[PDB]
């Protein structure tokens, strides 16, 4: 305890030794409190005006507008539910190994990674390139690494805004030790047959259809409500076995990341009565993104497979697991472990599971003893399924079964379209320019042009940004699935690259020669998912669309411009 926090604790009282007070009006319960001291969304020009029937819908237009479940416990699982989850993790380790070699990231992949900006969640440097390109920077680095490598920690302390900001170095130093996991692929569908890592959004369809394709029950999608505050003592244990299969460095560095940040956490917290308190807790999720996400998938994977275990009848009870049932857990893992991973699609605390039947949805006792309990359902209450893989949630969407005039199949991805167009009209941050944030329209008019082409709303809209915004201009993000769309290269043959030469499910390769020859959804069906289509609104902007370009146009100035409009055959005389 306070031997593995007291460092970081300790050096931060110092730096406001005017300030510090045992504030006795702290608001915590479940955190751990030591002490005080004292201490908005944009809107995209270029997009809104270029979607002007979505001034006047609230769903678009409230989205550019404007703790009690981080301050919760969890209770210790049962003897029977902390075997389950020790063997399944040790068998998931292994399996997830056995065509991988852990491994440390290196300064040079770091250092490429924040010189082409990324998620970094990080807070004597600026921007996160000086401190890179600074040597006084990676002594601090290498003074906690030999902290580290003796087992304690002074400077790897959490700042909440939920998302954990920490210091590029402590950022670098969990890069470094656990990094391996997404830069190798760990999750990637061919390595751990739920997930779905480095997917993309227009492959995610086919994996859902071809998971309907297994004999089984309803496809299930429960949502866990909070899932990074339900991640218990327990789990961290069961995640930081990957060390097991580590060596030499590595392992040591690996083994303190897991014991000195995660397991025990340090954190600054503003409160407007304006203080920082500076508290600890022994549980919940708060690495960085990445490495979230890679053991949220993780964490995700050996918690559904025990769900399937219990409807299953492999176990009988939670409360203890007899020698017998161990073997019989075991042995289910070695016999069907694999076939029981490929039903299933997990993307971090996201799931879709098709068991072998539906005893799957009244299999409730070792969820909710793991800490996973279901959202916007009662505790006891089975789950309800989907009988049709078309009508599933996964990773926001649903997925169209779309027929190209042609005969081919397309799975595509869809959401309602005042989400999609609410997003784009919505920037982060401050010093846009005009160019920056044309380029930045741009990113979202490709993206709809290669991923939401069948609405055909957004397929105008796209083409009328492609149309405002300089041909030659470089569709930028400032934080950046696998992104075909961010290119310079011709959407037509980004389409047919990703659609059709690189699909797997797609065995005709002929191209398509033109836009003409790319679907739309059925008119009813664009409709059911948001099109503005049959509005007066709608119409007028469709017929006048090129007095909108001009507009954008005009604004920009003087530069050299493209017409995508004669792509759609209404424009095309
Ligand atoms: C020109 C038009 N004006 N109106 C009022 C309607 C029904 C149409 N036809 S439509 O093909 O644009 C269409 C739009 C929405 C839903 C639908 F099923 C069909
Ligand atoms: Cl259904
Ligand atoms: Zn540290
Ligand atoms: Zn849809």
């Amino acid at each position: 305890n306070l031997d593995i926090i007291g460092k970081r604790i300790e050096k931060i009282k110092q730096e406001h030794e005017t300030s510090w007070h045992y504030d006795q009006d702290h608001p915590y319960k479940t955190w751990a409190y030591h002490g005080s001291y004292e201490t908005s969304s944009m809107v995209n020009g270029v997009v809104r005006l270029l979607t002007k029937p979505w001034d006047i819908i609230p769903m678009v237009t409230q989205m550019a507008m404007t703790k009690e479940k981080v301050d919760t416990r969890t209770q210790e699982p049962k003897e029977g539910t902390k075997k389950l989850m020790k063997i399944t993790a040790e068998w998931l380790w292994k399996e997830l190994g056995k065509k991988k070699t852990p491994r440390m990231c290196t300064r040079e992949e770091f250092t490429r990674k924040v010189r082409s900006n990324a998620a970094l969640g990080a807070i004597k440097w600026k921007s996160a390139r000086e401190a890179v390109e600074d040597s006084g920077f990676w002594e601090l680095v290498d003074k906690e690494r030999n902290l580290h490598l003796e087992g304690k920690c002074e400077t790897c302390v959490y700042n909440m805004m939920a998302i954990w900001y920490m210091w590029l170095g402590a950022r670098f130093l969990e890069f470094e030790a656990l990094g391996f996991l997404n830069e190798d692929h760990w999750f990637s569908r061919e390595n751990s047959l739920s997930g779905v890592e480095g997917e993309g959004l227009h492959k995610l369809g086919y994996i859902l259809r071809d998971v309907s394709k297994k004999e089984g029950g309803a496809m299930y999608a429960d949502d866990t409500a909070g899932w990074d505050t339900r991640i218990t003592l327990e789990d961290l244990k069961n995640e930081e076995m990957v060390t097991n299969h580590m060596e030499g460095e590595h392992k040591k560095l690996a083994e303190a990341i897991f014991k000195l940040t995660y397991q025990n956490k340090v954190v600054r917290v503003q409160r407007p009565t304006t203080v920082m308190d500076i508290i600890s807790r022994r549980d919940q999720r708060g690495s960085g993104q990445v490495v979230t996400y890679g053991l949220n998938t993780f964490t995700n994977m050996e918690a559904q497979l025990i769900r399937q275990m219990e409807g299953e009848g492999v176990f009988k009870s939670i409360q203890h697991l007899t020698v017998t049932e161990e073997i019989a857990v075991k042995n289910w893992l070695v016999r069907v472990g694999r076939e029981r991973l490929s039903r299933m699609a997990i993307s971090g605390d996201d799931c879709v599971v098709k068991p072998l039947d539906d005893r799957f949805a009244s299999a409730l006792t070792a969820l909710n003893d793991m800490g996973k309990v279901r959202k916007d359902i009662q505790q006891w209450e089975p789950s309800r399924g989907w009988n049709d893989w078309t009508q599933v949630p996964f990773c926001s969407h649903h997925f169209h079964e779309l027929i190209m005039k042609d005969g081919r199949v397309l799975v595509v991805p869809c959401r309602n379209q005042d989400e999609l167009i609410g997003r784009a009209r919505i920037s982060q941050g401050a010093g846009w320019s005009l160019r920056e944030t044309a380029c930045l329209g741009k990113s979202y008019a490709q993206m709809w042009s290669l991923m939401y082409f069948h609405r055909r709303d957004l397929r105008l809209a796209a083409n009328a940004i492609c149309s405002a915004v300089p041909s030659h201009w470089v569709p930028t993000s400032r934080t950046t699935a696998t992104h075909e769309w961010m290119t310079t290269e011709d959407m037509l043959t980004v389409w047919n690259r990703v659609w059709i030469q690189e699909n797997p499910w797609m065995e005709d390769k002929t191209p398509v020669e033109s836009w003409e020859e790319i679907p739309y959804l059925g008119k009813r069906e664009d409709q059911w998912c948001g099109s503005l289509i049959g509005l007066t609104s709608r119409a007028t902007w469709a017929k006048n669309i090129q007095t909108a370009i001009n507009q954008v146009r005009s604004l920009i100035g003087n530069e050299e411009y493209t017409d995508y409009m004669p792509s759609m055959k209404r424009f095309r005389r």
